[PDB]
């Protein structure tokens, strides 16, 4: 069920980095990680919370489909991609916080709390500001717990409609070619220590699917590219991608 492979530490070492990668082989039902303790510690989800928050908003009508437009409110913010109109697709891709804060207001916390207990998401706790608990409130989740939630979403087993789950999976699309497909979501948590980055999702092959969840220390914005680079080094060492 779970094996530790400390050879993968070489990939964090050679980049002067600390973190964890967790993998799950769905055909064989086997899990793998470089550090079993950190794999099972809880952190703020940050922008990886955009997956469940999308699901809830669609199932309630706040978002009607993936073409509906959320136009720029005219307030200039330090991230430049955020100062333009978006839909569900581009708002996931550029991690556009103020679009999703507006959703959370619309949903309100009786219904947000209800959906998270139904989802069995993390510690299920939404203490703090209705529109920022995932960035500086009481909600926490581990890498192994990210994997269990994502497996339900892959199999359409969450207690929302099939249509909602299909639309969110479309909007998670990150990479594809003749060898693999990746559906995933980035996160960057900087408001409460420790600053960390996330990348969670899966790799679809012709005949199997490998779920993944990673996080790593991130004192400076300069190492954000390492989230994907280290993850792909593990995948290649294990012969999952070329
Ligand atoms: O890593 C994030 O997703 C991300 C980034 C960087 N980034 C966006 C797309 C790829 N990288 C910047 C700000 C931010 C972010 O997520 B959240 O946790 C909210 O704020």
């Amino acid at each position: 069920e779970w094996q530790e492979n400390k050879s993968w530490n070489a990939h964090f070492t050679e980049h002067k980095s600390q973190g964890v990668v967790v993998l799950w082989n769905e055909n064989k039902q086997q899990g793998f990680t470089n550090n079993l303790k950190r794999a099972n510690q809880a952190f703020l989800p940050a922008s990886t919370f955009k997956i469940p928050n999308s699901l809830i908003a669609l199932d309630l009508g706040v978002v009607k489909d993936e073409h509906q437009v959320f136009k720029w409110d005219g307030q200039t913010r330090d991230i430049a991609t955020w100062n333009r109109d978006h839909n569900l697709i581009t708002a996931m891709k550029y991690s556009v916080v103020p679009v999703y804060q507006e959703f959370a207001r619309q949903i309100g916390e009786a219904r947000m709390s209800k959906m998270l207990h139904a989802f069995d998401y993390g510690n299920e706790d939404i203490s703090g500001n209705v529109d920022s608990f995932w960035l500086d409130g009481g909600i926490r989740i581990s890498a192994t717990e990210q994997i269990s939630f994502l497996r339900k979403l892959y199999h359409n087993k969450l207690h929302v409609s099939e249509r909602s789950q299909r639309i969110v999976k479309q909007a998670m699309l990150t990479e594809a070619n003749g060898d693999y497909i990746i559906r995933a979501k980035t996160g960057y948590s900087t408001r409460i220590e420790p600053k960390i980055g996330w990348w969670v999702g899966w790799v679809e092959l012709d005949d199997n699917v490998w779920f993944f969840a990673m996080n790593m220390d991130m004192p400076t914005s300069d190492g954000l590219g390492l989230r994907q680079a280290i993850t792909k080094e593990v995948l290649k060492q294990e012969k999952i991608i070329p």
